[PDB]
């Protein structure tokens, strides 16, 4: 579990969105595993606007933040899970690191701010849904 709180927005994995998230929906995209809802209080996270390929992510299954090297956002095949059928997920970055299903939502960050959230994994890999292209998270 986990979310990004920037401005009056809450960014979560689409597959983990609550009924309150859907009832206050701003934008969702199943191909990216992302959903954004509106919030009453202002959040403290800042979004990175950069092309870093190194950063640090939070792994809840280890209670630890790990430094990682990650690939550029791409279209990657993701196997069938209890949340989606086998499909191509877009804007996904891969890294070598520990992950378990419940680790989804952990933040990946660089020196500039939040880069994305854990979305996929398995066998010593972890995948992150990038958010750096969503410029509208910084306004309105
Ligand atoms: C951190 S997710 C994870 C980690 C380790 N083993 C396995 C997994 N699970 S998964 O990769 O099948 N995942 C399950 C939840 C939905 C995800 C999606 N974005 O399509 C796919
Ligand atoms: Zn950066």
């Amino acid at each position: 579990s986990g979310a990004i709180y920037v401005g009056n927005y809450r960014v979560v994995n689409r597959h983990l969105a609550t009924h309150n998230d859907w009832a206050n929906l701003v934008w969702e995209d199943s191909s990216r595993d992302l959903l954004v809802s509106s919030t009453t209080a202002q959040g403290c996270d800042t979004i990175a606007r950069c092309d870093c390929q190194t950063g640090v992510y939070y792994c809840s299954s280890r209670r630890k933040h790990y430094p990682v090297s990650f690939s550029k956002p791409s279209l990657i095949f993701v196997e069938a899970s209890e949340y989606y059928p086998a499909r191509y997920q877009s804007h996904l970055m891969l890294a070598v690191g520990h992950s378990e299903p419940g680790d989804c939502g952990g933040i990946l960050r660089c020196q500039h701010g939040v880069v994305g959230i854990v979305s996929t994994g398995g066998n010593g890999l972890v995948g992150f849904a990038d958010v750096r292209d969503l410029l509208w998270l910084d306004e309105e």
